[PDB]
Order: structure tokens, then C-alpha cells, then sequence
């Protein structure tokens, strides 16, 4: 049947009902295919070295996620990436977790949304062969409201298409779209966030005034993709 | 400043993060206008006499809502409508709650989405003067992803436009759209619902297999609008 | 690996390069999945009993198809259905060919575009259990330019969704859309048709002035879906 | 009545049913206006000097067209452009053929699609006066699925608008879109192509493995528009 | 060159800058084709017998047009239609004016917008042969913001397409859309109208409270298309 | 009630009925809110120092506006800005008129379309604090056909959102869109312009051949936003 473990790399600024729902979606999919059984889901907040704009320090991110998942029987956080001194290429993170498992072989597979995927085209953001290796040796599960675009994008690229049998596009009927950005912005304006993220999360947020604008100013100088 | 109390009539089949979020939205709005202060929010599940398709029996609806709101300091359920033997015209429900308050006068105002509003045009669904009275003597707060349409619709009708100063369209940035229907359908197929509704709710649902299809067959014969 | 035989029932008024391309698309898909091997394709024109508007006599339809396929190694016509006295439900046609094969068991699968699919919703056009049996015991392969729509349509139905794992939506990159309707029209107005249909067809058409308008008037009275 | 000859310059990498259909469309239009009589159509593959990416050697391009036109009574190929040692501006080619005819004067008219037309705005791609001369002394026939855009395009340009009476936008009902790019891609992937291009063409292609990807890498360095 | 007269039949409830602009557009087009010379334009308000909803008495309609055209060198009103005691089919009015001219023969051509044209499909609204005659013996000039639609519309109709050479679609860049309906509504609501209609018109309207709503209730019972 | 004076800064190249209608729309809104009373409207053409492309000399702009407003009871031109030696920041112009009023305090408010608004995002075009002061101490009234966009734009910005209660978006039902650009263009090609601009304007334009193309070439070098 092939046990699987879904890895989700991402900034995970304010983790939100969405990211949680993604896991719900991906699972129901693969389980529902018959050729799979989802064993566990891993959230892996990016390190601070990633240096993206408005990226608050990892502790908060890892914490929030954990709080976020406290009540889940299959999704657990995982801090290895957030502690590295140097930013980690997704490929390396995937390998890591796979190698770990090899110490009855659940395949690790990259969980993701459209953006990630489409970001494959950003110049210098990815190592051509990184993409290859990823798609080739570890699956890629993409859950989106924008099914078609995702599928064109694949059609559009020889590398992806060649390994399309390892890429699954999961349709998000019922619109999520609770983007980190919109959530931060709300916070910044004293809006509400309630119901868009898990309570403990909200509460962790409000008692700690985590998102400000002083915060959004963070890292106003080139991310760690430029090699 | 004018204290206000938001009344939300609706089937409230599976109440969901959305309906809860609506209240969050409406409040933040009126409070943010300065000319208002939201005092309390009321959920009022429809009676069974409404006889709409797939409408499971009220007990469940009222319960679920309550569970739904257990943790809210300002939104409370209210069962008066669900007990009436005859289906109640929204106008009558509004009056009720207003009259109740008159026993320092918080104005009751109808909380709602686009559908409701647009349903004003369905033939025989509303008593022309009911609309009038509603809009005239009690406000109408409409939160939507479809701001424009809502505003055209108003522009489109002399009755509404005339009382437009009592109608407020609230823009839903960050897409909700967790419709009851999609949730039921999911349930029916053993999907997940998790994160789209409050846990106690989910749990109440799963321990009780509330939505089936046998259930959706309910009331396959003309609703209570036809007078 | 599972050998497969693609069955395409359809009026096949002027068969056109589209029809032919669908088979080419369908096959490349299945074969390209690894779980399949496309063995042969069958074109089965409707009988005259179907009584659809502008449906010229089977003889012309059957022949044109044959000419159309004369040069194909794997797609052949089949006249069983065009001969029956009474219109035949697609489920019966599927059964027929499957049973004939059972006289090493290639699964017959229904080749299809969106229209047919989406017509499962027209009232009285299909016997609910027919759809079910179809999708359950024989696959459904649907090639379209409208991927998402088709997928929504599936999402939108308990029956289909349930048997989703036997329904494949094949995306048609590169627009076809040479509808029979459009070609009839053209013919009617002395346009061209060349390069939209196979030459032998074009030729058979022009030497026989097959489509007129007197012809389009054919069957101006209720098709044979109405039981 | 004014006899006309339609000239189509273009890379004509895999010539396809589309290209052929264009002629059939343009003709029908002009002839159907009553002001014109289409005498002959000319295919003129671009030279190798053009230095476009993935542009395979001319001889293949010319041969394939010739096979594609073998059975046409009025569309013939023309190799004068493919033999030039320096890339030829479309204006020169137009003159060429016109001059040729002047040795009862059929007007040569440029046949094209939207992209060509829209390329008039690309910086440095065209000599302003070249555009002028073309549109002024030789017509421009543009068949498109994107009628409106084409017409805005004209509206938005003083030069074109001024000579609008010599520009005809021919609407393509029934979708073509068999782009050479799409074809090449398919070929690379072992797809089908059958029924997108004329048979002799496909055969010529299969028996010669003409498109590979090593081929697509051809000319990875600035085309000969930059003067 | 063929001199032409543009005739516009229409309710012309509040005539507006739009109506006037139409003429200016149509003219510019025909004159700009070189095949034509626009001699005069005629406004012909419909009679009261037409029995359209909200159709105020003709005299007001005719007067307002006249004021609206007072300062035009070529567009004049024409009251023959407004005096008839029975509603007149557009075809009869076209004949009328043509006949008139025949007492050097300027062709009368119907000036209109999309809706009119598109109304050709409304059941029972038009006598099939009426359409025929109109389009065949008198041209049809259609200015629209919705160019494409208009052109599909023609493509989709055998009758129209056959006479397409007598139908001209004139594209309206720069949005009009000052619909009489919109105007009336405004008026009812005490809005503005200024700069949507000619000043003498607005003044005529203000000094006469012409549009009320009691007025809009006019003719609440089937127009005179139903023969 | 709060008296108000609507200030509209703009190039006012050919002033057009649109410009005039904006004032009509703006006023009906404010007055129709009850919280306001529109006292006067001011048109303030830009100085020549602005140095925008195709900006003909202030004299013509100022005069045309005056002619345009000659017949208005409440909208008057104002030449203060056109006279200054140096281009003037809109904030200064707002201040000026406000200060002049303070010599019973009518609030001056900036009248505006979407473009201006949306240009708050162009880099270096506006001084962040200028926007702030503007929105904070002087309102911003924006009439558009693109309501939502405008509202999103607001949503999308901390600064604007913060002072949202002083920004009103007025919806323009009935399409205007007579852009100066379009009219210039037309003029350039001898089209018409009649009914899009006030007659006295049209007249002043045609007797003076104001717009040419030599004129459009004016200022082909960097506007005065670049500080
Ligand atoms: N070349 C690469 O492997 C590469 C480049 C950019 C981002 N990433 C990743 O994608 C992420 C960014 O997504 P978010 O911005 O939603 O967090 C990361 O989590 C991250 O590690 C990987
Ligand atoms: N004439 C009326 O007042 C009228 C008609 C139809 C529905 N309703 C109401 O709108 C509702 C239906 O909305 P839902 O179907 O989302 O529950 C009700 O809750 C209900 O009471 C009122
Ligand atoms: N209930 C059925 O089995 C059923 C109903 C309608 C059409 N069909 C068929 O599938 C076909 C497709 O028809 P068209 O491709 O001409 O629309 C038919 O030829 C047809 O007979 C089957
Ligand atoms: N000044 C000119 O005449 C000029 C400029 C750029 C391209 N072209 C041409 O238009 C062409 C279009 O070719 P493709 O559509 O296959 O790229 C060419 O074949 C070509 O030579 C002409
Ligand atoms: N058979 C006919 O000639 C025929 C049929 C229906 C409407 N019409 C007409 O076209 C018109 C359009 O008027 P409105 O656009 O204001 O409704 C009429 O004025 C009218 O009389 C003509
Ligand atoms: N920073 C500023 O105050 C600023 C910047 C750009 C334009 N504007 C102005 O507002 C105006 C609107 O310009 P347009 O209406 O011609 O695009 C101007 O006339 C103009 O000067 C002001």
C-alpha cells in the first residue's frame, strides 16, 4: 500500500486554519486513492536565515505551530530546520526526514500549495536539478483552489511533466485562502483573526502582540535564494 | 453612540467557522465606524416548519450552534423561533427581539450575507412591505465577498436604495465560503470538515452521524415562503 | 497491466478530426499512466431511432466514420448499434461490447467529452442506476478543454464522486472544438470544412451534398431519452 | 473585382492544419466580400538566418510545407526567402512577390495571425516606416480567435488606424490554436500530433525524428530583429 | 459613392447624449469607409401604441428629441411614426422613409445598438421575413461596446450571416451606456442627469417633472409585438 | 451638517463631460448622506511645470474649463496653481484653498478618480507623509466605475485603511470613461468629440486646432514627481 509521510516546508508565519486544512485535504486524497496510507504529517517552519520580509523569529513560529497541532493525532511539528545556522534548501530538508525514517519504508512527500510550485519558475530561486531530484525521488502533493493553472504549469514544463506521475494536484473545493499576509495585515489593524486560526494560536498572538509593522519591516534586503 | 445587537436568522444547518466569522466581521465594522457599539450577537436557528430541503430537525441545529458559541463572550443562541409551531417571517422575529429589548434602547439589526439579500427578488418569497419595514425600522448588515454585486443589487431597487442609509455592505477580504451545503456534502462522503467548523461541533457531528443523504431527502416538497 | 478498449458512442454526425483526436488523446493518457495498455478503439454511431434534430440517416454516418478510420491501425467502426430497431441505452451498448469481448479480459471503457458527462444531470435523460452501473463496472474517460468544469461536475455528484477512481479527465491542451454543429453550419453556407475533417470524408460529403438545412429540420419532435 | 494573392511569411516550424486553415479562412472571407477574388496563396518559410530559438534547418521546413500543400489547388510554397543568405524583412519579401507578379495586377496581401500584428509594438522588432509601407501599399489579413483584441490593437495605433481600410480582421469561429510550439512539445514527449498536421507531414516527421530538444536549443542567442 | 440616411427607431424615452453619439459614430464610420457618404440622420420616436412599460406620451418624446437636435446640422426628428394610430413594424417605417426619398437615391439604413439586433431572437417579436427584408433591402448599422457578441450573434444566424455584407458593426471605444432606464431611475430619485443629456433636454425635463414612477407604471400589460 | 467644498486637481487636458459629471456625482453622494452639504466645487488645472506628456499650455486648459463651467451655479475654476512657477504638490494646493477659506468652516475635500488614488503606490510619485496628511486632514472622494478595485486598494494599505472614515468611494452607475486620452486621439484623427465635451469647449477646440500630435510630443522627458 505504501505508507506516506507529508512534509510541509514553509515560512509558517501565522500558521492558520488553512495550513492545517491542507493536511486534512492531502490525507483524505491519498488515503482515498487506495494506493496509499498517510502515516504522519510534519510541519517544518523555516529557519530565520531564510531572511524573508516580515519573517518574525523562529521560536514564535515553531511555538505557534505546536500550539496549533497540540490537538492533532497525526500532524507534528519538527524543529531541525529552524535550528540550522544556514538556510536549508528544501531538497536537503526532504532528504533529512527521509534519511531519518531509514533509521517498511514510508516515503516522504512534499506537501504544498500553488505558489511554491509556480515559484519553480522564478529565476535563481531553485536549482534546476533540485527540482528534478525532488519530483523524481520524493513526491509532490499540491492542494489548490487553482487546480487548472497548477496543471497547466505542469504541462508547461518538461521536467515536471516527465515526472508527473509523482505529482498530484488536489482540488480544494470550499475556499480556504486564509493567507498569512492577510492575517498579519489584520492583526496590524487590530482586526480579529478569530476563527481563521486555532484559538491557542490566537491567544498566543494577542498575548505577545507578535505582529506590528515594525515586524513587517524585518529583512528588507534580499532573501536566501540568490545562492 | 447607539448600542446594537446583531440578529442572524438562518437555517444554520451545520453552523460553521463562516457564520461565526460573519459576526466577527460585522462587529469590527460597526465598532470601527464610531457611530456604533455592538453589544451582543444572537443566532436564531430556523424552525422545522420552514420545510427546506435537507433541513434536519431543529434540536440538532440549536444544539450545534450553542456548542459553537459556548466559548463566545458576546454571541448567544436564541431558541424562540425554533419552537414556534408555524414558520416565522423574519420580520416577526426581528420585532420579537426588539420588543424583548424594550422590556438605552439597543437597535436590533439583521445580520446577513448576499444570498438572503438577493433572495429579496425571488417572486413571492418576501412580502414587499416586509422588506420595507425591515430595512426601514431595523438595519441590514450584509457581509460578503461579493461587495459590488451586493451594491448593484441595492442600486437596482428603489425600496432598498431609498433606505440605503440603513444598509451596510461589509467587505469580506480573506475568503470564507464554507457553505453549509459543501460541508454536508463532505460529511456525506466521509471527508473531513475539521477546521471548517468548531471542534465541539465536529465532534457533535461525528458522534451522531447527523448528515446522511437520507437526511438531504428531507422536505422534498415546497418551502414555507409560498405564504 | 490491464488491456483496454475505448468505446465512443455518439451521433457522429460529420465525424471530424476532433473525434479522431479524442482517441489519440485518450490513448496517450492511459498508456502514459503505466497501469494500462490501450488495445483498440471503437466508434459506434447512433441509430436513427435516437431521433435527434438534424440527424441524417445512419448509413452516411457509418460510412463516413469508416472512411475516417480507414487509415487507422487501432480505431475501427462498429455498426451493431446503428442496426437495432430501437434506440439503445449506452449502458446496453457498453455491455454488448464487453460481453462480445468475453467470447485476458480487456476492460471496455466509455470515451467521452464534457457534454455527455454534464448531460447526466438533464432530467429524465439518464436512468440514475444506469449512470451508476456505467461508472461502476465500466470506466469513463473524458477528454476536454474544460478540465475544471468536468472535475467540479464530478465533485458536485455523490454517485460520480463515489466512483471517481474509475473516471479520468484528460486535459486537451491545444484547442479542438471542431463541433459537428459548426461544421454542419459551414457546409450549409458553402464555407470549407477542409482540414477540419479527413479528406475522404470531405470528399464523400461534397459528392453527396449531405448537409442542407432540409436535413437540419430532421426530427423536429422529442428525442428518445423520454423513455 | 481585384484579384488577390495571400502571402504568409512565418517560421512554419511544423506547419499544421492551422496554417492551412488560415488560408481557407482568409479566402472565404475576401471572396465573400464581393470586392475580391483570391487567386493564389503562397507559403514562404523563413530563412535559417532569422535565428529563432528551436528553428530547425529550412530545407525541412520547406519540404514539409510542400508535402502539406501537395494536394492543394491554390496554395503553393515559395522558397526565395529560405535561400537568401541574410534574413529578409517582411517588407522586402512582400515587394519581391509583388514585383514578381508585375512581370490585371493581383495585389499581394500579407496573411497573418494576431501575434504577428501584435508584435508591431515590440521595440526594435519593426521599422516604423516598414509597418507603414506594409499596411499602406500591401494589405494585411489577420485571422484570429481574438478578434476584439486585434481590433483594439488597431484602434490603439495611429499608423494602423489610419490605414485601417486595408486591414481586415477575420474571425475564426471554431477554435484552431494548433500552435507549432504545442506540436513540438508533443513530439518531444512522444505524444501524437496525428490529426493536428497533414499525414504526409506527420510521416515525414516520424521518419526523421525531426524535433528533439537538442533541436529546441538551436539559436540560444538573439534573433535578427535587432537590425 | 452612395449617399445614405441613417434612421433610428426607438422609444427614445429620455433621449440622451448616447443616442446622439450613436449618429456621430455611425457617420464617421460609413464616411470613413470611402464607399459611403452620410447625408442625413433621422430620429423617429415610437408611437404610444407600442405600449411599452413606462413609455410616456409621444409628444414629450418628440419634443425632447427636437430640442436635443435643435443645433445639429444633419440629424432631424420625424414624427410620422408617432402619429400613426396603430403601432408600426420597423420594416414599415423603413419603407416609409425610403419611399419618401423616392419622391441619386440615398439608401435608408437602420441605425441601432446591440439589444435591438439581439432582440431578433425573441420569440414572436419579429416576423422572420421582416428581418429578412430589413437586412436584405435596407442595411443595418449597429454601434456597440459589445462588438464581439454582436458578431457572434450574426455568425449564429443563417439569415443574418447570409446578408452580413449589409450589416456593419461599429465599435464604440470610449464607453457610452447612458441608458434611458438609468436616466429615468436617477430622475425618480432626484439625482442629476446633467451632462448625460443635452441641456435643453434636462431643462425641459426639470420643468415638467416628466419621470415619476407613476409614469413608470404606464402600460403594465403586454407590448404590441404579440402581433 | 458640515459644509464642503470639492477640490479637483488634474491636468484637465480637454475637460470633458466626465469631469463635469464627477462633480455632479460627488455632490449627490455627500448631500445624500445627510452628514454633509456641498457648497461649491473648484476645478484647478495643473501648471505647465508638471511637465507631463502631451500637456498643452495652461492657458488653453484654464480657459476651456471656464467655458466648460460658465453655465454652472456651483462649479468654478481656479487659477492659483496654474500660475505658480514651480509645480505644486497636491497637498499644498489643498492647504492653500483651505487656508483661503479660513479668511462656519467648510472642509475642503479632494475630488478624485481611481487612477490618482491608485497612483499613491507608484514609487516616488508621492511623499508618504503627504498621503497621510491628505487623507487625515482633508477627505478624499473618489468616484469610479471600478468600485471594488478602489476598495481593495484601500484595504490593501495601512495608511489609507487607517483613515478610511475620511475616504468615500462613490460608485458610478452609468459608464463615463470619456478619458482625455481618448478624446485627444479622436481629435488627432478628425473624429468627432461632439457630445463628449461641452459645446463651447468643442467650439474652442475646433477653432484653434488645439490637439495635433506635435502637441502630443510635448514634454517627452520625466515628469515633476521625481522631486
Ligand atoms: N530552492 C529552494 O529549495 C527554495 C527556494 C525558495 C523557497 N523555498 C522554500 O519554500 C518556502 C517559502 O514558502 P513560504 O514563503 O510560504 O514560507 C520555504 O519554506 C522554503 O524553504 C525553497
Ligand atoms: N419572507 C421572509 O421573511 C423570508 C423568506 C425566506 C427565507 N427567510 C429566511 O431566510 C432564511 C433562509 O436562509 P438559509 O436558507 O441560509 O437558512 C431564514 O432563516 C429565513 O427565515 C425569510
Ligand atoms: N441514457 C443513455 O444511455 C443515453 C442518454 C442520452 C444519450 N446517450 C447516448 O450517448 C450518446 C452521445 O450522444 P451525442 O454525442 O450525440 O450528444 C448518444 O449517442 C447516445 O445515444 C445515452
Ligand atoms: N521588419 C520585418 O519585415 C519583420 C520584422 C520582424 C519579423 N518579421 C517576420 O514576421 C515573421 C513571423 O514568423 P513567426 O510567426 O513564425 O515567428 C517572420 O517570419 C518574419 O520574418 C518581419
Ligand atoms: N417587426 C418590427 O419591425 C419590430 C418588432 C419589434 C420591435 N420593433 C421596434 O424596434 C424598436 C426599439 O425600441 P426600444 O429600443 O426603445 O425598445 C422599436 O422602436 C420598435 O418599434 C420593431
Ligand atoms: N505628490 C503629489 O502631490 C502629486 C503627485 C502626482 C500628481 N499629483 C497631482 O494630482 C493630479 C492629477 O494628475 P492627473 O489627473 O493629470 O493624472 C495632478 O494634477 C497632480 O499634480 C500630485
Amino acid at each position: 500500500k505504501t505508507e506516506v509521510v507529508l512534509l510541509a516546508c514553509g515560512s509558517f508565519n501565522p500558521i492558520t486554519n488553512m495550513h492545517l486544512r491542507l493536511f486534512e485535504l492531502a490525507k483524505d486524497y491519498m488515503n482515498g486513492t487506495g494506493r496509499y496510507t498517510v502515516v504522519k504529517g510534519i510541519i517544518s517552519p523555516v529557519g530565520d536565515a531564510y531572511k524573508k520580509k516580515g519573517l518574525i523569529p523562529a521560536y514564535h513560529r515553531v511555538i505557534m505551530a505546536e500550539l496549533a497541532t497540540k490537538n492533532s493525532k497525526w500532524v507534528e511539528v519538527d524543529t531541525w530546520e529552524s535550528l540550522q545556522k544556514e538556510w536549508k534548501e528544501t531538497l536537503k530538508v526532504l532528504r533529512h526526514h527521509q534519511e531519518k525514517l531509514e533509521a517498511a519504508v514510508p516515503k516522504v512527500k512534499l506537501l504544498c500549495g500553488a505558489d511554491l510550485l509556480e515559484s519553480f519558475a522564478v529565476p535563481n530561486l531553485w536549482k534546476s536539478e533540485d527540482i528534478t531530484q525532488i519530483v523524481a525521488n520524493y513526491g509532490l502533493i499540491c492542494v489548490t483552489r487553482a487546480g487548472n493553472d497548477a496543471q497547466k504549469f505542469i504541462y508547461e514544463s518538461d521536467v515536471l511533466w516527465k515526472h508527473r506521475s509523482n505529482i498530484h494536484v488536489v482540488n480544494e473545493w470550499i475556499a480556504n485562502d486564509i493567507s498569512s499576509t492577510k492575517i498579519r495585515r489584520a492583526l496590524r489593524r487590530g482586526q480579529s483573526i478569530r476563527y481563521l486560526v486555532p484559538d491557542l494560536v490566537q491567544e498566543y498572538i494577542e498575548k505577545h502582540n507578535l505582529y506590528s509593522s515594525e515586524s513587517e519591516d524585518r529583512n528588507a534586503g534580499v532573501i536566501l535564494a540568490p545562492l
